[PDB]
């Protein structure tokens, strides 16, 4: 059936019965009552014991070892399904659909009834579930802690052409997955003051709020490691919240504990944009708080815990322990530990200090503006009065150092002050990550280099050592074996297994690329694939597409930066060329756009209503038949994502240069058979350094560029003036071409073009069709596309999230990665 | 051990496996880490797997027979534990108690771990609980529904001598014994409002609120049967609650579904009292209204759901089901059944009510008007408009009827009415019960005898025919074999087993009130019941009784009139004459008084307050030693008063007469060995004819002298000038005598008992201590003081539980009990 492992006779026996014991006991459910949703639950919990026993020695196995604990603290966590992926790295999958199949049952058709566990926005919270699971895989005794969030990213709506947000409400139906664990509640305080008594500040009158965990096992591949994500609920305590006296209703006094409980219960939507709202403060502080007594509470068992030094000495602690923060969402880390060292242990500042630079490192992820996080000092001043101080004193002291290595230099004092001053004096999050933590991490060449040479720059001068680049990477098991198991079967018929924890060996496959066969296979493969995802659009959304086309695809978040609007330029003009010359040839395309937009992102929005009204336009001209169509790919997410990026043959890549940090979904393209027509942006340099150019489509202004234009004055009229097919499309805008009811619909994209384009659009205009141009060219060359594809594929190894993590692991936090088989999952009760 | 069941070998191994399997599965756990709350939870899932297969197969059961089928709506369920119960109906206490024993455990202790079900006040909910067990004990196709509250009752704390209220977040660590069915959610509507077209009226711009029902099993006594409890959980629809654009905010709409939740969030802690508050209303429409359409769906299935007449002939609806209301809560089943019938049904009004009538009984619980419900129509008009129209309708053809019967009695129609005016329009919801019912009851004979002659008078010379009695009762198994296996032991040494299922053999006991053996047992469990309690008291209270003094227990919630204030004066007038005469012998005696008290209710937390201030005197006078111990039971509720009670020798059940409609504590005493010292009030009455006054210890005035009273003027002063003992007892808690610091700290207690005494405690102060000198007496001997014991248990037969469900089975909802054993639970898989 393929190699998602073996179909054994006892096994799948076993699983069958086991699938029966769930459904009756567990889901007290009979075989004449049972809808698929029960039979996918029967099978979830079916598959979710056999990791219990796994998960139950990898930690006890930490306990008795005791190594380094790395712990990867993220506000958000992206991780999909979690059915699929748990089958593949227990190499179960193949059993389990023997199994389902004698029961009469479809696996598949069992597995889209799995709810997307969507505590992310988009790159960041990927990144953190693609590092877990590497993690695990390379042996490392990790643990990923956040958020439980019960309700994640929206769910997206598409109504009259306009993005409509409803409630994700994921939890509804229940969550396999996870173990409540409210033996471990931990107290979170907020508010109150602080008093300053002969020995010591002490932080009083705080309104307590618990933190209740909830664990989720990260299986590593099919080396038998379960790892652990801890996520924290809020919930009131039921004293205070209720004991505190004097009138106002027992009734409502119960009612106002979702007050409290509101902080666990949203996501912000917000992708690479800071909103400085005070519940967003109160997630940040409330993670981390609870997060680091749960860490300490683990080191002072250790083996120090039973005799050592004998002397709580944290001396030991960064030896023991590592604070990945990612991004400065999680940065409150930083000032927590030293309140709690220095308030509650009582170490010298000097002590506590150097303990926490020493455990802590901090991975940047943009270099835009209105992602910075900078609170105002008056938020932090109410909610945490303590940590305003610990602030400070870090300040004056960093400043101090500043000084002593500059002196005189005044400017540079208050441009790496952590204080703002200003209408607000605000904090600056990322300086404060900065001076605590021994390493700051780029996430791809290019984007650690401008970290060095422009915003970060005074710091850099300062503590050279501190600045590192990690490569953004995606993971094999979820990105290739899960999603493409078509591909993965033929790499494999050809190379191997041992590709899948060790993607590197993708490089062997150069040597396949004049093979015939394989050359044939590899595009069966894809075209597969195109015949599946097109079936599933009638499917799910109705209303058919051309799988003989080039599947053109562009699905992300909706960003100015990222340019889906240059996309639609594109489309215009292939749509406006074809009605010029009808009866002309043209290589056929359908090109699909998809993402979601923040909620508040007036821009955004717009942009999705365009790409629909070009949809509207485009789909229904009898000229141009099946040789064009527009498609805007509904509610983008993981689980979608598994299913166009297999199904794509080119990947746009498309933000203007110096703005997309590293991206991923560019990587997530090439592993899967897909050309890439972008810019020398984030990690497309690497990766068309990796393929070599003549592989990859670039085109645009580079960094320099960019620079020298900025420089110069950027002035879009210019372009205007100059392309004719560029001011074509601006004046069919304009005049309601594509909004007949509201002529005036597109006024405020085409004012932004025209006026206030911070990213350039129109420069990178004529450069982007003359390269789409050159892929259609190679589309009408068959064998020489799918050639260039192989050597995309087999070059791609670099970018596997093994790489990024055992990178982090020797480099940053001093441990060192293991592919040893954990030893079986064999029963056990002590 | 006891008739706990047998300890078979091959289900002894089979339990250890299955708690092992648990412990690591499904609790994920080792033995290493695994803490009695743990254990605790393995054993109820090892359990609860016992009842799934006969709980699925009870259930096909009656889909394949489909006999009437009786739905009883209550906003109370006063469960409690599960753990034992559950055991007790399986015959599965021994076997548990010999396998956890082997495992190393103490079942007792992992059963104090279970957390009470407190999804009630009082007798209602609990009332509502006992007949739910002699339901399924009985074979009834009967199921439960109500609302699952996430905080019940709340936990009482005495601070300082005063009561604290505390949330009982009862779900915190989870339910084992619920399984939540989101598949099955229903959509209920709020506001709006009424569109009259063509054909009907409609209800239009509703709001809408889901409400997800969560099943709990209700196992029969040892017959194989499980029986259904659904309770409903208020849910926020995805859309409108967020789909309702034009800015407002994502992240607030998001947050503000905790509006719409907040429906189930917590149970009103009134116990006989009205609170006209909103939120109130929609708790009761909201489980009226999702119960209803469930009982729709199950009738349109039924057999009429495949052929019958062929025609949704809701002519046979009544022959398929029984609506039981308990009190006047869920009485919106009544127009919101006429409002389905006619507007969405499209039958005639009069077709339609005469459905109606013929399904629904009331059953009501006491005469004082505090705890009559009378909405405003102001609130009905605004939230349920459609009934409130309908309301005016049925009110509109009942006087009709009514003026057609008594022709010329205007006074009779105002009076009759089921809209009262006044200051603000108001609508009597006992009124509405009385018409849509074919059946009204008392809870006790002189509670139903009341109504005739008093309150509903007008309604019984109307339609006589619908008023009946059905006097309540308790169930035998939770309250006798589970919390007095001792005593359930030696009765079944006697005359076998079968009295559990048939109280009514306990008459067979008389025959041994002669016996020697006999009354020095029954005097023997007594001993060791005291002796637990009062290491009980000490365990988890901590502060010494003496367990050889009289047992004198007053345990129900704290209200004005069920005098816990005469037991006070009684307890003052002990103490008095102590001082008195110090070296005078009196027989000792522990007086323990608990309770709750409604937040809001004043004059109920200074009593509670009165209580613990006398303790603090007596407790601690070295003269009065151990002759006498005033208690306060902190936190009252099932799980405690299956502790008090078996220990208890002197059962205080003092109502002023014509106040208790019929109790319940009293009879959970009489069957536990108590002897009851009370007024001829509720079913008390009932309880001294069936054991013979000469074995009941009866005092003060009947409701005929309560009558007299008030047509003459109740002067409390009177009183006060003719016994010197009240005297000196009123002038000590006027001085200050209990309360030194806050010397006037009880002068509203004290003004109330001499100017606005309703319950005219004074009246009954002499013939009550008297009484109590009597009891005493007949302390004094051991022998004698038994066998008025044995007396008393001998004759409780007839207040079990089930004979109460077999009248209201044959004389209200037209069904036939039955004791058959339902087919074993073996496997079976179809
Ligand atoms: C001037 N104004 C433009 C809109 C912007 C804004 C909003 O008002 C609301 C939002 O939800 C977003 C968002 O999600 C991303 C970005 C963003 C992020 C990176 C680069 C450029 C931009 Cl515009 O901007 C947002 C902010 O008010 C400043
Ligand atoms: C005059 N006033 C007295 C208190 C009463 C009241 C409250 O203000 C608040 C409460 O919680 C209660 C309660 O639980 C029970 C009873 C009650 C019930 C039956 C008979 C007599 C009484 Cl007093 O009364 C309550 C109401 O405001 C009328
Ligand atoms: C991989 C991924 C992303 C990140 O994509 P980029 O193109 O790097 O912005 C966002 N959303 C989802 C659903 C993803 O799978
Ligand atoms: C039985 C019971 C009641 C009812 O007691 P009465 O004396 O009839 O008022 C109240 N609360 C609990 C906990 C009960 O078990």
């Amino acid at each position: 059936i393929s190699v998602r492992g073996l179909a054994g006779v006892e096994n799948v026996t076993e699983l069958k019965k086991n699938f029966n014991r769930h459904l009756h006991f567990t889901l007290v459910k009979d075989r004449n009552v049972a809808t698929p949703r029960d039979y996918y639950f029967a099978l979830a919990h079916t598959v979710r014991d056999h990791l219990v026993g796994r998960w139950i020695r990898t930690q006890q196995h930490y306990y008795e070892k005791d190594p380094k604990r790395i712990y990867y603290l993220s506000l958000e966590f992206y991780m999909g399904r979690t059915l699929q992926n748990t089958m593949v790295n227990l190499a179960l999958e193949n059993a389990c659909d023997e199994a389902t199949y004698q029961l009469g049952l479809d696996m598949e058709e069992l597995e889209e009834i799995e709810e997307d566990a969507g505590l992310g926005n988009g790159g960041l919270g990927r990144l953190a579930a693609c590092f877990l699971d590497s993690m695990a895989t390379l042996g490392l005794a990790a643990y990923g802690y956040g958020i439980r969030y019960e309700f994640g990213i929206f769910n997206q709506k598409i109504c009259g052409g306009w993005q409509m947000e409803e409630a994700d409400d994921w939890l509804r139906y229940g969550n396999p997955w996870e173990k409540a664990r409210p033996e471990f509640t931990l107290p979170v305080h907020f508010y109150g003051r602080v008093e300053h008594t002969s020995q010591g500040a002490k932080w009083v009158d705080t309104q307590v709020v618990l933190a209740m965990p909830y664990d989720t096992p990260v299986p590593g591949y099919r080396n038998n490691v379960v790892n652990t994500m801890r996520l924290w609920s809020a919930k009131a305590p039921n004293d205070f919240n209720l004991k505190d006296f004097n009138v106002g209703g027992y009734i409502q006094a119960v009612l106002d504990r979702n007050l409290a409980e509101n902080i666990s219960r949203v996501l912000y939507p917000n992708d690479n944009f800071f909103e400085g709202k005070e519940l967003r403060l109160k997630q940040e502080y409330f993670v981390v708080a609870a997060t680091l007594q749960d860490i300490i509470r683990r080191f002072k068992s250790s083996k120090f815990g039973c005799r050592d030094p004998v002397r709580t000495n944290f001396d030991a602690f960064p030896d023991k322990v590592a604070i990945q923060l990612n991004d400065t969402h999680p940065s409150l880390a930083i000032p927590e530990l030293m309140r709690v060292l220095v308030d509650l242990e009582r170490l010298d500042w000097d002590k506590a200090w150097e303990v926490t630079v020493k455990t802590c490192a901090y991975t940047n992820h943009t270099v835009i503006p209105e992602a910075l996080e900078r609170w105002p000092v008056h938020l932090l001043e109410t909610l945490l009065p303590r940590h305003l101080q610990i602030i400070y004193e870090i300040n004056q002291r960093f400043l101090n150092r500043v000084a002593a290595a500059f002196p005189g230099d005044v400017d540079r004092l208050r441009r790496m002050s952590l204080v703002e001053e200003g209408a607000v004096k605000r904090i600056n999050m990322a300086h404060l990550c900065i001076a605590g933590s021994h390493a700051v991490n780029g996430v791809a060449r290019i984007h650690s280099e401008i970290l060095k040479k422009t915003i970060f720059k005074d710091f850099y001068e300062l503590e050279p050592h501190k600045f590192q680049n990690k490569t953004n990477g995606i993971t094999p098991r979820r990105w290739l074996v899960l999603c493409n198991p078509g591909l993965a079967e033929i790499i494999a018929e050809r190379i191997g297994e041992e590709y899948i924890s060790d993607l590197d060996q993708l490089r062997k496959l150069l040597s396949y690329v004049d093979d015939e066969a394989f050359i044939r296979d590899v595009a069966k493969v894809k075209q597969e694939n195109k015949l599946k995802f097109a079936a599933y659009l009638e499917r799910e959304y109705k209303v058919h597409i051309n799988p003989n086309s080039l599947f053109d695809v562009q699905v992300k978040r909706i960003h100015e930066y990222k340019r889906q609007l240059l996309n639609c330029l594109h489309v215009i003009t292939l749509y406006n060329r074809i009605k010029k010359e009808p009866n002309k040839f043209v290589v056929p395309r359908t090109v699909m756009i998809g993402g979601k937009a923040a909620p508040g992102y007036h821009m955004a929005k717009m942009i999705i209503k365009l790409i629909t009204a070009i949809g509207d336009v485009v789909n229904h001209d009898p000229v141009v038949g099946d040789r064009l169509r527009v498609i805007f790919l509904e509610n983008y997410r993981v689980s979608l994502a598994e299913k166009v990026i297999p199904a794509a043959d080119l990947s746009e890549q498309i933000s203007t240069a110096g703005t997309e940090a590293s991206g991923t979904g560019n990587m997530k393209f090439m592993l899967n058979g897909a050309l890439t027509i972008g810019t020398m942006d984030g990690a497309n340099v690497e990766m068309a350094e990796e393929a070599g150019e003549e592989n990859f489509f670039i085109f645009g202004m580079r960094v320099e560029d960019v620079d020298r234009l900025d420089q110069r004055g950027y002035n879009a009229q210019e372009y205007y003036d100059r392309i004719p097919e560029l001011r074509q499309i601006i004046e069919q805008l304009s005049s309601g071409f594509f909004s007949p009811k509201q002529p005036d619909l597109f006024k405020d994209i085409v004012n932004m073009l025209m006026h206030h384009d911070r990213f350039k659009v129109f420069a990178d205009y004529e450069e982007y069709v003359k390269c789409q141009e050159r892929v259609s060219a190679l589309y009408k060359n068959p064998r020489e596309w799918t050639r260039m594809v192989i050597r995309n594929i087999a070059t791609s190894g670099k970018f596997s999230s093994d790489r990024t993590i055992a990178q982090y692991a020797r480099e940053i936090w001093g441990v060192e990665p293991s592919r040893q088989r954990l030893p079986a999952p064999d029963e056990k009760i002590p």
